């Protein structure tokens, strides 16, 4: 019995003496031996703390011999390494030596100099990161990092989903390439002009002439009620290469109607657009941006909001319209305008010129969202 215990102790020293500091103590009836890793000439504090925590709370051991030790592993993040902690318990009261180990009892992320690396350091702003985590979390802090995914305690979350607030400097070659793709797309200078509440026979034709003059396309979210009597004009919008979307039949606050009456405001418009145009873009913009999860979840359409309100409907002033666009438009913006009043008709040329002068490419909503478009989903911009 004594010789067998001596053999286990010799084996562990042969295996782990180098690069570790060995602590030995009796805790009740249990005999504990812990090998703490050294970073340089000093014990990695957070690893010892993790082990001490186990000793205090779990541990428990009646008559046993308990070993703790670690191994360094890459973390999958640049300049960060992991210390995996193993705990092994030997039962010697038995005729035969029994043992059980937990290979990854715990784990600590560390900087190359042995200091703690916490999940908040992976971001340029923890507050927001926490927020996005919460989301992708809810839909689907001790963590791991593997194959381009963040793993919490397990739930594997793509690292991609937090690129907006991540400290990309921590990404290795592969993830750095993925980030480059994200960055390049994020910085593509595209904008989608959108026009609501039409068609209006007295203003829409002028808007179409102006878009044609400037060689750009737009997306028109039309009211079902305005289609009757203006069928040729709606066909004209589509023949000029613009995308026609659904703005409800008569512009009520959809969230204040019963579910089926709201759905029908939408489907009646899909029906008349399909009858006149032969097809639907399956894009729907709620009047006033008012919508509910139930409505969205009830229809196979993508709901298109906006991130830039030109306020043309409020200001009714060309100079104001241009100023709002100049200050608000961003990469991937969806601009809300109305092709039913003259101020917008008049301001359109200077708005287009300004944006072209700043290097923007004008795109339709389908061009902007292309692969991101899914039924039931809400979209405020290319990325939000
Ligand atoms: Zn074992
Ligand atoms: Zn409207
Ligand atoms: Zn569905």
């Amino acid at each position: 019995f004594e010789q067998k215990i001596e053999s286990l102790k010799k084996e562990k020293d042969d295996q782990l003496s180098e690069g570790n500091q060995k602590e030995h103590f009796r805790q009740g009836q249990a005999e504990v031996i812990a090998y703490y890793p050294l970073q340089g000439e000093k014990v990695i504090s957070s690893v010892r703390e993790l082990i001490n925590q186990d000793v205090k709370d779990k541990l428990e051991s009646k008559d046993n011999l308990v070993f703790y030790y670690t191994e360094q592993e890459e973390s999958g993040l640049k300049g960060v390494v992991n210390r995996n902690v193993t705990k092994q318990i030997y039962d010697l009261v038995a005729f035969k030596i029994e043992e059980t180990e937990k290979t990854s009892l715990g784990k600590v992320h560390l900087t190359e100099d042995g200091q703690p690396f916490t999940l908040d350091q992976l971001f340029s702003d923890a507050s927001k990161a926490k927020e996005q985590l919460i989301k992708e979390l809810t839909s689907f802090w001790n963590f791991d990092y593997k194959d381009s995914q963040i793993i919490l305690y397990e739930i594997a979350l793509p690292v991609s989903a937090f690129f907006d607030v991540i400290q990309s400097s921590y990404l290795l070659e592969k993830d750095a390439a993925l980030y480059q793709s994200y960055f390049d797309k994020k910085h593509q200078k595209v904008v989608a002009l959108t026009f609501d509440d039409g068609p209006n026979p007295a203003t829409t034709p002028q808007v179409l002439e102006t878009l044609a003059k400037y060689d750009i396309k737009a997306t028109f979210f039309v009211l079902g009620k305005n289609v009757s009597g203006n069928e040729d004009l709606v066909k004209r919008i589509k023949s000029e290469g613009h995308v026609v979307g659904n703005h409800s039949w008569s512009h009520p606050i959809l969230s204040q109607l019963s579910l089926d009456e709201a759905k029908k405001q939408i489907t009646d418009t899909e029906d008349v657009l399909t009858k006149v145009l032969g097809s639907s873009s399956k894009l729907m913009r709620p009047p006033y941006g008012a919508i509910t999860d139930d409505i969205r979840n009830s229809l196979d359409l993508s709901f298109i909001m906006w991130d830039v309100d030109s306020l043309d409907w409020k200001s009714k002033n060309e100079a104001s319209i241009l100023t709002e666009i100049q200050h608000q438009v961003a990469n991937g913006s969806i601009v809300l305008m109305h092709d039913i009043h003259s101020p917008t008709v008049n301001a359109l040329p200077r708005v287009i010129e300004y944006l072209k002068n700043q290097g923007y490419t004008f795109v339709t909503i389908p061009e902007m969202l292309n692969t991101r478009l899914k039924a039931h989903e809400l979209y405020y911009s290319r990325d939000e």
